[PDB]
């Protein structure tokens, strides 16, 4: 009901977790768990490529159609870019319903 | 410079015209020309298909481009098509840059 | 105009960046995205090796031509050489049209 395609079997659950390293032991035994562990962190980089199947259209529709454009039009900032700060936005929502069909 | 391609052999010119059809001569010769004919027109159809080569387009460019598109705000008529009478009107002339290309 | 090689098709670009690292994330999670980064720089050496097509020539010329020559008079310093702080400088532009060709 948000949208989008609905999946029996979606794509899965990446979960991902630092494994604990814990700090030095006490020099007798002690049978409580650790609850001291060296403080980190992780990093790295993550790639997604899903490939998407499109359908293209076959009108025979005499008049131009509504399509979604740029404003030609000046401005301090051009959409969808980063201002001057550095600060990537998106401006408005943009839909996918642009191209018509008959009922 | 009217816009368009300049060509050294370009399309030939296709000629037509109606042959002389003409009335009843006199029953004595005469050396001079007809100046009498059966007045006639011809009128039939003509298929012209011409195959266009394209060049797509492999821009980087990330913000979207300025296209040629249809206003939605309603009006008496839709542009590119027949009015009441059956006058089909074409009401701005529509160029063929749109799309950019960096120097 | 500033001359050289005119080239539809240059040597392309080559551009390089450093990879962001970030700090330590909040240990509560923030979808506002990472302005801390670990300060890094990188270094490295780089090589580039061009070939180069030469002309001969083939002239038919009697007396002597002129040509780029390094004079023998005494200085402090040599031409396009290091000075005693290890300053390397070049003194004067050295065209390239020594030879001579009829037109």
């Amino acid at each position: 009901l948000m949208g989008g395609f609905g999946l029996k079997h979606p794509p899965p659950q990446i979960l991902i977790k630092n494994t604990p390293v814990p700090a030095n032991p006490s020099t007798t035994f002690s049978a409580a768990k650790f609850a001291s562990f060296i403080t980190q962190y992780s990093t790295g980089q993550v790639s997604v490529e899903i490939e998407w199947e499109l359908q293209k259209e076959n009108s025979k529709r005499w008049n131009p159609e509504i399509q979604y454009t740029s404003n030609y039009n000046k401005s301090v900032n051009v959409d969808f870019t980063v201002d001057t700060n550095g600060v990537y936005s998106e401006p408005r929502p943009i839909g996918t319903r642009y191209l018509t069909r008959n009922l």
